[PDB]
């Protein structure tokens, strides 16, 4: 985000995605990861509990938790 942040949310995940030349981000089953973006497609530029931020398909990821 530009201004300070935007609704900052986190999301889970659903099938394994390694990453493959750099963007990817190394995502797995069942881990859930942390949503800096949210442009108009299901890919999108969060990162995962190793502070690393790539990509992640909307499909793949779901909600951080619900409580």
């Amino acid at each position: 985000g530009s201004m300070s942040t935007s609704e900052l949310k986190k999301v889970v995940a659903l099938y394994d995605y390694m990453p493959m030349n750099a963007n990817d981000l190394q995502l797995r089953k069942g881990d859930e990861y942390f949503i800096l973006e949210e442009s108009n497609l299901p890919w999108w530029r969060a990162r995962d509990k190793n502070g690393q931020e790539g990509y992640i398909p909307s499909n793949y990821v779901t909600e951080a938790e619900d409580s």
